C-alpha cells in the first residue's frame, strides 16, 4: 500500500507501507526521507491528528491517500 505525505513546504512524497503499520513507522518514514525528526511532525489526515501510537487501518487511511504534514517548529 503507498501513500502519499504532503509536507508543509507543499512537497510531496510517496511512501510503502501497511495498513497494520504504526503511524509511528509512517513518521519514522518521512523523516527518511525530508529528514524531518518525527517530534517536530504534526501528521493530519480528514482534519484529524494521526497518533504514533495508532495505525493506519486506524485512521481508515488506504492506498493513494494524502497525509498532510505540520511543521511544529516555531512559524510552522
Amino acid at each position: 500500500m503507498q501513500i502519499f505525505v504532503r509536507t508543509l513546504t507543499g512537497r510531496t512524497i510517496t511512501l510503502e507501507v501497511e495498513p497494520s503499520d504504526t503511524i509511528e513507522n509512517v513518521r519514522a518514514r518521512i523523516q527518511d526521507r525530508e529528514g524531518i525528526p518525527p517530534d517536530q511532525q504534526r501528521l493530519i489526515f480528514a482534519g484529524r491528528q494521526l497518533e504514533d501510537g495508532r495505525t493506519l487501518s486506524d485512521y481508515n487511511i488506504q492506498r493513494e491517500s494524502t497525509l498532510h504534514l505540520v511543521l511544529r517548529l516555531r512559524g510552522g
